[PDB]
């Protein structure tokens, strides 16, 4: 039987969803999700709706949800794959936390790219050094990844 806080935290993620954020289990598989999140106004994202894949293990809420972002993006912190580099997802997770806590910083994360981290990919450099340059090359990715 379906955990009672995954039917709790999936009724809220649906009744009251967090603003530019939405999430709906994908078919009837309450452990899939489909979730988009609105590019941020004044980013280079700002035109764009991208598209995530989020799905809750079996130990969940003991194991952090897995999330890859299914539309490509060029992002110091997000690598070719769409995978995420943020600690909560990895070891600051805990039972504590919700999915929504996570949303709310993929979201963040958008709006302020952090080329700095020690563990951004490769556009990192281009984003420090040719700033310009970066953020126009992310609004193209935009144009032709995202969804309008």
């Amino acid at each position: 039987s379906l955990p009672k806080r995954i039917i709790k935290e999936t009724e809220k993620l649906v009744s009251d969803p967090v603003p530019g954020i939405t999430a709906e289990p994908h078919d009837d598989n309450l452990r899939y999700f489909q979730v988009t999140i609105e590019g941020p106004e004044q980013s280079p994202y700002e035109d764009g709706i991208f598209e995530l894949e989020l799905y809750l293990p079996d130990d969940y809420p003991m194991e952090a949800p897995k999330v890859r972002f299914l539309t490509k993006i060029y992002h110091p912190n997000i690598d070719r794959l769409g995978r995420i580099c943020l600690d909560v997802l990895k070891t600051n997770w805990s039972p504590a936390l919700q999915i929504r806590t996570v949303l709310l910083s993929i979201q963040a994360l958008l709006a302020s790219p952090n080329p700095n981290d020690p563990l951004a990919n490769d556009v990192a450099e281009d984003w420090i050094k040719n700033e310009q340059g970066a953020k126009a090359k992310a609004r193209e990715w935009t144009k032709l990844y995202a969804k309008k």
